[PDB]
């Protein structure tokens, strides 16, 4: 069955023979193992090396091709690359999946069992990091000379353990058994400088007396979809510089301090912590990367041509130091005059904003910058003076606008606003969904928009249909290919052809069949890995994303308790059985998010053990939500929970994954949800709740949660259950902080959307009772998910910002 899937390619007889041969070669020469001692892990690694060999020729040829053609080079700078696993992706993109599947089968091995051995490269927190990963895939698929640049964290996002119903954090030791995908490049190691002081002298400024940390690059291949393109992700690793008993020994041990720079990912989602170590990581990436950029530019054939040959894309403000660093290099080292260097810098750099919440913005204390990067602070100040001079010329006498626009923020602690730096130093600034990009121009960066309107753009997010359809849901990819062929895989708009099958009995049957297959497989996963049983004949109601108050997992909690309370009130009344699944990691220092996880498990402790409820309702917390788990649960989902307060989710991308994979969406008019509903037709989406206009109206008069409590008996009941200790009998006051926040300090207006949410959820159950109509609406969703391919997104970046033309053209 497995092998009959045509989108997975051909199992050529000579290819299968060669693969088996090389599998065995690696087991022997690479792993130094025999079939007598060899474990499943050994067999995974033998396959990984075998598959990896197939990238090499294309990888060398692609990079040679870019040297010869000399196209404009795109440098995508990010502190996060949420790559997930690599084995299946490589096989898919090289058309090797069926061949390896046959090869391993003939050797007596189940390739899917082998795939489960691979650790995620979890070098990101969530959506922003995953966007970077989808972007790398799409840029390679679109034949762009693009280079992902970041940091090789020794430890990615922490592994989440649930113990006693609480999140526990453990180190994500992803490199324990090695990483067969990366190629260490110690020969290309570069120096990065910290601290020191500035000397203004004969030639000008000089950054001296610095402490050096070496940046060692590790290069990872990024294969395009069956176009023979293999691009590169370069990730820098921190290495101590080359040059008494206790004294000598301690000096050697103290090398760890420098090397700590690339030790661990800061696990924050939509929140800025001004840690010096984070600032070092950010500069580490920027300094080493820009050295590569300058050197490669010089090896291509005076800096007037720089922006024609270089694009630097800033993934949020995290690599914003690229702006003053480029100025520093061009002025201090290359000896260009300020004006020309600045012209070059702005044309080279572009900035992507992912944020709404004020506390998410990077605002570094000037004292920290003065100490760590004294020359960069000097340059920032000069940038600010000339930029504010431009504001003053454009808007004479508008003093508050000057204050609002300044890169320098006054207060008890004087800070540099890095978003302001990015806008000033970039020729393009984009948000990540239409609603978000509009609000950047409307309110958040209104004054910047008024000064330079041409700067502001939209680039609605997307996801790769390779990982997010072909890999994770081959069954759905196949039934689609059976009707419309395979072109849609890198031309997702072709999914619109599926609207011709809304009344096709065979397709309706097959869409529902695939979903049920995915649900059985996920149920099997939970039983195998956690001994957790879920009802396969229940609606799979899924909210998976990082735990944050704005994403309103708490609103989901209120609904779950509503369903429970309604069953208890009328036990004889039929309800559509549900398995409510919530998963996601909380930032270790975010108390409320940690309490919310505990509430989910505590709700489950009551609901899942009430005999009156039985298998009619179950609430489970999915442990350790990560890219590999997303690939499992999303194809199994019936209902996608996308319930952020309107105006808070910049775009979302998990929403797109669900839409592509045959789940229907319950959601607010927020982020990309708006455009998803536009594409499919609002009649095909479960839209509920306040619009942004309604939220703003509430803000204008003041949000009083008490009013909702007083007017809604069912909500009142739930709050009193939480307060009295119904969900924490051994510790009655456990959830007092949650109750207090909801009643008095709720920034995200949970109570305000409660009634519409519950009513909307009733309509979900009503449609689910009609399998034919559920499935027909699903078809209308899958068929219109095309816009949300990251190929579309990247094509827009290329044409509208980078000035390069994408190409699906194959290499020899
Ligand atoms: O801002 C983010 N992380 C962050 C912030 C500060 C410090 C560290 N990390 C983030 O993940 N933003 C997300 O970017 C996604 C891709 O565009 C959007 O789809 C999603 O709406 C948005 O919340």
């Amino acid at each position: 069955k497995r092998k009959q899937i045509s989108v997975r390619g051909l199992a050529g007889v000579e290819n299968v023979t060669e693969l088996k041969k090389n599998f065995n070669r690696h087991l022997h020469f690479t792993l130094v193992k025999d079939r007598n001692v060899a474990t499943p892990r050994d067999y995974y690694f033998a396959l990984a090396h075998t598959v990896r060999d197939h990238l090499v020729g294309r990888w060398i040829r692609t990079q040679q091709h870019y040297y010869e053609k000399d196209p404009k080079r795109i440098y995508y700078l990010s502190l996060e690359f949420y790559m997930g696993r690599t084995l299946q992706n490589t096989m898919v993109n090289l058309a090797l999946e069926n061949a390896c599947d046959e090869a391993t089968y003939q050797l007596g091995l189940d390739m899917e069992e082998l795939e489960e051995i691979e650790e995620d490269a979890g070098l990101g927190n969530g959506g922003l990091g995953r966007l970077a990963a989808c972007f790398l895939d799409s840029m390679a698929t679109l034949g762009l000379a693009a280079y992902g640049y970041g940091i090789r964290y020794e430890f990615g996002i922490f592994n989440q353990k649930i113990c006693g119903g609480w999140q526990m954090e453990e180190a994500d030791d992803w490199l324990r058994y090695g990483n067969p995908w990366e190629k260490a490049r110690p020969e290309f190691t570069l120096p990065v400088h910290f601290y020191g002081r500035v000397e203004h002298t004969s030639q000008g400024a000089k950054w001296v007396d610095t402490q050096v940390v070496l940046a060692m690059p590790y290069d990872t291949p990024v294969p395009g979809y069956r176009n023979n393109v293999v691009n590169t992700m370069r990730l820098w690793s921190a290495k101590a510089p080359n040059d008494n008993v206790g004294g000598y020994i301690q000096a050697v041990l103290d090398r760890n301090l420098a090397e700590n720079i690339s030790r661990v990912l800061y696990p924050n989602d939509n929140f800025f912590e001004g840690k010096e170590l984070r600032l070092k990581q950010e500069y580490f990436v920027v300094a080493a990367t820009l050295q590569d950029i300058i050197r490669r530019f010089k090896s291509s054939k005076n800096f007037d041509a720089f922006p024609d040959k270089v694009a630097i894309q800033l993934n949020d403000t995290h690599p914003s130091l690229a702006i003053p660093e480029l100025m520093r290099v061009l002025v201090d080292l290359e000896r260009l005059d300020w004006d020309k260097a600045w012209e070059v810098t702005v044309k080279t750099c572009a900035y992507t904003n992912h944020t709404v919440l004020p506390e998410a913005l990077e605002r570094w204390p000037v004292h920290l910058l003065e100490t760590l990067l004294p020359r960069h602070l000097q340059i920032i100040y000069e940038i600010n003076q000339r930029f504010l001079n431009r504001v003053a010329a454009a808007f004479p006498g508008d003093v508050d606008r000057l204050r609002r626009m300044s890169l320098v923020e006054e207060g008890a602690v004087k800070r540099i606003n890095m978003a302001h730096l990015c806008i000033a130093g970039s020729h393009a600034v984009n948000g990540v969904a239409r609603i978000h990009s509009e609000i950047l121009k409307k309110t958040i960066f209104k004054d910047f928009y008024e000064l330079e309107p041409h700067k502001f753009q939209n680039k609605t997010n997307g996801i790769t249909p390779r990982r997010w359809l072909v890999l994770c849901n081959p069954g759905l990819a196949e039934i689609i290919a059976e009707r419309i062929g395979e072109e849609y895989i890198s031309d997702l708009d072709q999914l619109r052809k599926l609207l011709s099958y809304v009344d096709d009995e065979a397709f309706i049957r097959d869409v529902a069949k695939v979903k049920q297959e995915n649900k059985l497989k996920f149920a099997a996963y939970l039983e195998r890995e956690y001994k957790v049983h879920i009802n396969p004949n229940s609606l799979f109601d899924v909210q998976v994303k990082r735990i944050h108050e704005y994403k309103r997992q708490l609103l989901n909690c209120l609904h779950v308790i509503t369903l429970y309370n309604r069953i208890k009130k009328e036990p004889n009344k039929f309800v559509v059985p549900r398995t409510v699944m919530i998963g996601g990691k909380a930032a270790p220092g975010y108390h409320m998010a940690k309490m919310i996880i505990k509430l989910i498990t505590a709700i489950g402790d009551v609901v899942n053990h009430d005999p009156v409820v039985g298998d009619r309702l179950r609430v489970i917390f999915l442990e350790n939500y990560r890219v590999s788990l997303a690939e499992k649960v999303i194809p199994a989902a019936d209902l996608s929970e996308q319930i952020s307060t309107a105006g808070t989710e910049a775009s979302g991308t998990g929403n797109m994954k669900f839409m592509l994979n045959g789940a229907l969406t319950i959601g607010t008019m927020d982020g990309a949800n708006v455009e998803m509903a536009e594409e499919a037709g609002e009649e095909n989406f479960f839209i509920f709740g306040m619009r942004v206009e309604d939220v703003d109206r509430l803000d204008q008069r003041g949000y009083n949660a008490q009013e909702y409590y007083d007017r809604i008996p069912e909500l009142r009941q739930i709050i009193e259950q939480l307060s009295s200790g119904f969900f924490s009998p051994k510790q009655p006051d456990l959830f007092k902080d949650i109750v207090n926040m909801l009643m008095h300090h709720d920034r995200f207006k949970v109570f305000a959307d409660y009634e519409e949410y519950v009513k909307c959820q009733e309509r979900v159950s009503a449609l689910y009772k009609n399998p034919r109509e559920w499935t027909r609406m699903v078809i209308r969703n899958i068929a219109t998910s095309g816009k949300f391919s990251s190929d579309r997104t990247i094509a827009q970046y290329a044409r509208e910002i980078w000035g390069v033309e994408p190409s699906r053209q194959r290499l020899p």
